[PDB]
């Protein structure tokens, strides 16, 4: 796994499972739109509800992990992606759904990137 971390201590890890199109990777602030399978080293699945995930990237509106690793994606891309809790939910967790210093894994697509 590539460590994609700028303190590079292996917080966030990343395989390319499928390669992505065009040579744009999304800016701060896009709306961007994905598919996603996850689950903790409890499974939760976008494709569960039928419906795309969506939020604006780097508003840390999702886990520190998600900002920095959906920000190395592209248009189509699916990546497998391995985080240690300081770039999750922390040796706080967050119950009920993730306990005390939890490693995630997700495989996540990203499916289209627009403009904020
Ligand atoms: C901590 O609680 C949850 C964690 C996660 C999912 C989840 C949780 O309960 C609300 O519900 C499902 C989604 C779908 O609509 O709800 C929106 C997510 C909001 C964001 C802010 C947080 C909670 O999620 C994330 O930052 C990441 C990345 C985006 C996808 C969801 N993800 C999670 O960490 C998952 C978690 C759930 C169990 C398996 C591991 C991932």
């Amino acid at each position: 796994g590539e460590d994609i971390t700028s303190k590079k201590d292996r917080g966030v890890l990343k395989i390319v499972k499928r390669v992505g199109n065009g040579e744009e990777t999304p800016m701060i602030g896009d709306k961007v739109y994905v598919h996603y399978k996850g689950k903790l080293s409890k499974f939760d699945s976008s494709h569960d509800r039928n419906e795309p995930f969506v939020f604006s990237l780097g508003k840390g509106q999702v886990i520190k992990a998600w900002d920095i690793g959906v920000a190395t994606m592209k248009k189509g891309e699916i990546a497998h992606l391995l985080i240690k809790p300081e770039y999750a939910y922390g040796s706080a967790g967050s119950l009920p759904k993730i306990p005390s210093n939890a490693t995630l894994f997700f495989e996540i697509e990203l499916l289209d990137f627009k403009g904020e």
